[PDB]
């Protein structure tokens, strides 16, 4: 039986892998405060104050806390990382579970200068799951607050807050409220233990691997086509230029002339910076020369955006304005913190079948060509879908997010995050958690005004996630030998993915999941 | 088996509609002080002072709390009280289940 | 047995509302004339006379007539669409029976 | 099987009297137009015109018409009334059948001056009953267009209508529309034939006699009661009037001092008229010294209110303003018409239990008294229900409506009639009825207007209404003879209750239910 004298649970951390799955588990050790003095507060921000019209909002902030998991390094160690990225073709989660365990709730005093904190054996805390996913669905924003990547850290339950319709900071009549109090929840003490399953709905492989053929030449080197182009539409060689029409077949000479079946995927265009600093225009672009999408009045600056090649081949140093994830290094600042801080990823994979971002999608016409005309070919910026178009998604990364939820709606097209993961309609159910408020002593005359006297209180505890994740296994004919992630051979100051000299964990460089090679 | 490191109960708030019933549930956190310093006391008011006779009474207040539902508000949110007047023409109550639980 | 003296059906209007199903009924009088003489017709519309390029057409226009039931107000009432409106997130048909009766 | 050639059903009139039971039947011929041409209209009255506040309506017509059987001399021959008010105490409806056959169905046309009217063998008509009382009931308004009272005229079927919340002749929000052919109905051509069953809810039965005591009278005349009541406040015989108190036992001498345990029924007052011309005031009080009712700020005149005794003994000629059911004779006018031709109905049985219209309930105290101070007894006008209170539902007729509809509404109170009836919760349905209409010859090229010309038509038809009577048979140990409906035994012009030379049917005078006596 459960009491105050006997553990709920034990430790757990593993990867367990066995054939075609691979099960990986994380606890963590937690600590829950008390928000908003156990109140709900709206919240706002207007364009009254030096807010822009795009920056508004309107919403709640809760007293609820949650769990987010959704990072990839809570659940995988750089070294199961890197068995994974190396031996696998691709993987997609099956199931999950999770758990709560091991609760101490610790009220807390003050006398004078004083702090002291001793147990409280008869506190609880709430913990509902949303199944039915009846809540504004906040993971999947990229939000902080993820389990740490490295065990031994205890980390903070951020706080549970939602944006709703607004018009300017004011609130219009489809805003919703929420109050979290009214769903069923488990209530723990200190002997109790939550837990629940979760199973992955059926969602397609992420692809980890490079294509080692770029889309245009899938073409055999050897042979000709038989179909013709119109290689010249001038009379060649003659003292006048007469025109005629001369047909040829297109071979290894011209490859670029061939007939093709497919096209690169579709394209929405970034601006270009370069790391260089001088090559870089002098002016402040970032915010004007953005690539955003209008909607609703408010422009919203297009992040990553469409998945797009980061850059061409042998430029190293250009990249996307908007279009590349940025990863901080461990210890950034939260504003303009300099480049020697980010960690910027790149797709260099997706240039086979992907456009690179920061180019045009190609070039069409602009005119109906006469004899007294001369032909006239637009830029293509913009281009959508369009018949026989094959891309790549964004590539997950280490410090990336796991999932996001598919909005509710009538249409979708490819329905796959932008900032890659899995695109689910039905993702692991939030987890929201709170400590049940405990009244500081109440008047001995009824008065009907609620109790705003609380106990400063706050729990902490034990939280286990296992996911189990179906791999694809690599079969392949190469004969030569792939590229690898492996950790650097020459020495260092101090080994990388580990503890430093004051015991602060760093993760050096994001690790993208595609090294290996398939045929396109 | 109960015990100081065990909840008693959970925590629900819900409304259940099916067919002709709907099942409301609410779950809230109160707090019961010490009344009276643990004394029945009469209490009275008498036309004596600025009342008048229509005023006066003659009762005992005890130590003793009670808890009071009896309003609607108690038992239906805003939106399942607007599911309600909307979609019907008339509803009664059937049976209740009270519970105390979790108590500090 | 059908005859001239005997109805072939009834006249029915409704809305039921069973659980997740709405079945809509509508029942109406309708009058077929004679088109064309009996005739079918080729017609076209050509740039010749003021039309544009846009607006022209060949097509044929016959004698037959058709019934079109396609817009939602002949299957619902508005305090039936009402209903349909508040109360809920979606719906989509299932299916349909027709019928012609009492044909003079 | 059903044909043009073959009669759908037979004429049946009977009353089949078996113990208990009389079952009585009534067929009849109608005929039914074709109303508003096939369309609903608003109709409304404001105070706009000459109309007054009180008189404003809105509501709509339909083209729909519907039977009203609700008066008795629909199901009864002045015999067979004859026969159930003399021997027995009192009846209930227990169950009525209802049918539609032998349906013609005749188109009429116009050709010059000259009239024509033909058989149209394949139109139909439609008929449903209102089940679940889903509409406006209008029935018990004690509108014209019942069934004759005589057997072989033919009559029309009324439109039906209804009226709905209004503010002056404007509609409110929530006045409601009924469209009639959006409920299943059954379609009939000149073959089929329409029936259905209908059974009446337990409902008191009717008390049919007078009460051979009053209600002040109930004591014994020989014996003293053993209370005191209070009979002499003063010193009598003595020279000094110096106050005492002096009491006595009520007896035989002065009975209207004894103790009583009941008391007469409620009493809402109404003006008195005599039918004597010069006795009456010269003013028109009609509708201002009028008692009436104001709901809404509409004042509603009060007609023919609580049952109430129509006048005291050995006055014959007053009668409440508005106190009594009136009745016209055979062809009376609908305005201003003279005092000779109505038929005023009278309660003189209900002035053992009930006060009589026109006078005081009775006297209460003003103020309280002091030796300073004289006491005042103020008269009541109107007295609601008391404990302790018995009353006399108001007598049904011959001519009057069967039964009226108890509203659907929180709270009632003795929910019966005031004109006398059987109060339903869910009376008998009501029947509409209406010819399906029939287009004139459609514009050869489409057009979406509505189509405005249709076939002039009507359609007649049978209708058999058969309701089954229970009946209360009198037990009574009485010695001398009853009071009986007799006919007059001396010559006549013409026989009562029978057709006149040119073929009139009339009734002479209304024939009351209660002949016979109980004791109270
Ligand atoms: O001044 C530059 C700024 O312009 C604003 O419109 C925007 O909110 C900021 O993100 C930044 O772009
Ligand atoms: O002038 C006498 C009239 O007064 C009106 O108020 C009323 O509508 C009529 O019924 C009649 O009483």
């Amino acid at each position: 039986a459960d009491g105050v004298g006997s553990s709920s649970g034990n430790w757990h951390c593993d990867s367990t892998w066995l054939g075609d799955r691979v099960i990986t588990t994380s606890t963590r050790t937690w600590a829950l405060p008390t928000y908003n003095n156990h109140l709900y507060k709206q919240i706002s921000n207007g364009t009254s104050g030096g807010s822009t019209n795009d920056n508004t909002y309107f919403g709640y902030s809760t007293p609820w806390g949650y769990f987010d998991f959704n990072r990839f390094h809570c659940h995988f160690s750089p070294r199961d990382w890197q068995r994974l990225i190396n031996n696998n073709w691709g993987f997609r989660p099956k199931r999950l579970n999770f758990k709560l365990f091991n609760i101490q709730v610790k009220e807390v005093t003050q006398n004078e200068g004083t702090k002291t904190i001793a147990n409280n054996l008869t506190s609880t805390i709430q913990v509902f799951t949303d199944s039915e996913y009846q809540l504004p669905y906040v993971l999947g924003s990229a939000h902080q607050g993820c389990l740490p990547p490295f065990p031994a850290d205890v980390f903070m339950i951020p706080q549970y807050g939602y944006l709703t319709l607004n018009n300017g900071s004011q609130a219009v009549g489809r805003s919703s409220f929420y109050c979290l109090e009214y769903f069923p929840s488990q209530m723990l003490r200190t002997g109790n233990n939550f837990e629940f399953s979760y199973q992955f709905e059926d969602v397609p492989f992420h692809s980890s691997y490079a294509h080692s053929q770029s889309l245009d030449r899938l073409m055999n080197p050897l042979i000709d086509q038989y179909l013709y182009y119109l290689s010249r539409t001038q009379s060649t060689g003659g003292t006048a230029g007469t025109q005629q029409l001369l047909f040829s077949q297109a071979g290894p000479n011209n490859m670029s002339a061939q007939a093709k079946n497919w096209l690169p995927g579709p394209c929405y265009r970034q601006q270009r910076v370069s790391t260089t600093l001088s090559q870089n225009n002098n002016s402040n672009f970032a915010w004007t020369g953005a690539t955003k999408y209008h909607l609703n009045g408010r422009d919203s600056l297009v992040n990553p955006g469409v998945a797009m090649a980061t850059h061409k081949d042998d430029e190293e140093r250009f990249f996307p304005s908007s279009g590349v994830l940025m990863f901080g290094k461990q210890g950034a600042g939260k504003d303009n913190v300099d480049y020697s801080s980010v960690m910027l990823t790149s797709e260099e994979e997706i240039k086979t079948t992907n456009p690179v971002a920061t180019e045009q999608y190609g070039v069409v016409a602009d005119n109906l060509q006469q004899q007294n005309a001369a032909p006239i070919v637009g830029a293509v910026n913009s281009q959508g879908a369009l018949p026989g178009m094959v891309w790549q998604n964004r590539d997950v990364y280490l410090q990336g997010p796991i999932w996001a939820k598919i909005p509710h709606t009538d249409g979708n097209f490819h329905p796959s995050p932008l900032m890659g993961g899995f695109g689910l309609k039905h993702p692991p159910p939030q987890i929201l958690i709170k400590n049940t408020p405990v009244p500081a002593d109440p008047p001995t005359t009824f008065s009907q005004a609620k109790l705003a006297s609380f106990i400063t209180q706050y729990s902490t505890g034990q939280v286990s996630v296992e996911i189990e994740w179906e791999l694809q296994k690599e079969n392949s004919k190469r004969w030569n030998p792939e590229i690898q992630y492996t950790s650097n051979y020459y020495k260092s100051t101090n080994v990388d993915f580990a503890v430093n000299t004051d015991g602060t964990y760093s993760e050096p460089r994001p690790i993208g999941t595609r090294y290996l090679t398939r045929n396109l």
